[PDB]
Formats: C-alpha cells, sequence, structure tokens
C-alpha cells in the first residue's frame, strides 16, 4: 500500500504509487 502524497501550495495534488 505504497503512495506518494505531498501537498505543498494551496492547489497542487500528486498522487502515484502502488496501489
Amino acid at each position: 500500500t505504497r503512495k506518494s502524497i505531498h501537498i505543498g501550495p494551496g492547489r497542487a495534488f500528486y498522487t502515484t504509487g502502488e496501489i
């Protein structure tokens, strides 16, 4: 259950990982 969630500014959403 690996996932990369990085929230920087107030308009960014990066969700890329395993499942």
